């Protein structure tokens, strides 16, 4: 327990079939994820964000985020370093 | 690709890969079907700022209507919303 | 079927069709089972504005506790939350 | 000096130095006079999430009632609001 | 009383020395104002807005608004039809 | 001109025409002095999402710190914040 660090007004949350939790850390302009049982979060490599607000994850582990200040939606496949703008 | 969004807020994705977004600054809910580049507006009515969205295994879409203090839902292929 | 909501924000639906809403202006999380007609207030404690909600296949509820800079989880049969 | 705030949103200050805050997660508006050490909850009624606040030179308080799609006002010596 | 019309999740509010009330009608992508005693609002001619969130008015009646989805602040002088981007 | 803002939220203006903005997506409060094209960051500390801002006749700046459930203030030319 108490394993996310440095959160600031988290907004969106999603959970996948492995129990990994995805959060839009809305005050910090980033999307973080925490595997089940894990002590250390991962910060997803979305680029160019202006306040991520909502997040969803599909059955293939693709992460979709609303980029509130950029009027767009972005997506990252599981383990990818290269987002796609929807 | 989504076009003309304004301060999108909520996002959901169904078992087929369709993406649903609450276009929170534009008073509407939009989707983008997997297999398609054409966004569609869902026929919700009477909205005052849709804020969050969810989709169930049957394709039913559930939206928080922030300014009406209610949750609205549309079944897959229905144009008739139900209020929860 | 939901009652007394105030600027609901987040919404999630599980595989049973239970709908979960963050009743953001009232500092609480509510759920309504598919086919039920009374809501249940989930026994989260110490919230400062639940904002978003998700639910896993086992019915564990995850909520962003916006003003406490934290994510809380509650198993469906539990009255004791865990902080993530 | 403010107590029990939950995701405060709006803030205003008048010519007397009284500070007014929309205590947005608790569905209420609070004020603290310059040099005082207890807050007063303003007697607005029927709010669904006060979001923004302003105050005129006569001390009349204006609040956006986000979930009721309305603006409410309360004179400093009054217990009865007006809807704009 | 009950003189604003068509509001949708109003957010920001401001009041000037004439008692005119200014509101960001955040769900409708517009800024409205209502003079004291008046039965009919005015809609200010800001352009290109992506969700106005906050509003202020100065002692000269110049209106300043945060354009949340455009990552900017805009201003309109009293009676003007031509905003300035700050 | 303001530069590098992210989802600005609150705005205030003082008797001199200085404009104060809560740069809500960037965890900071900025101002732009009348007579100047150079924005400055106010030395608030410990912020978790500043949401609203007000300024009094003495130039004191008051900010709602949304994620810390508090209001912070800075006197004109002070770098030492006080918590209300
Ligand atoms: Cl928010
Ligand atoms: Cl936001
Ligand atoms: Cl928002
Ligand atoms: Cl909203
Ligand atoms: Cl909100
Ligand atoms: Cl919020
Ligand atoms: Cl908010
Ligand atoms: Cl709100
Ligand atoms: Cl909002
Ligand atoms: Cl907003
Ligand atoms: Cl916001
Ligand atoms: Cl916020």
């Amino acid at each position: 327990s108490h394993m996310f660090t440095g959160l600031n007004t988290p907004s969106g949350v999603a959970v996948d079939s492995a129990g990994t939790v995805y959060v839009t850390d809305h005050g910090n302009n980033r999307v973080v994820k925490l595997a089940a049982g894990s002590n250390t979060q991962t910060v997803l490599p979305f680029t160019g964000l202006n306040t991520p607000h909502g997040v969803a994850v599909d059955s293939a582990g693709t992460v979709y985020v609303t980029d509130h200040g950029n009027n767009r939606v972005v997506k990252l496949a599981a383990g990818s370093n290269t987002q796609t703008v929807l």
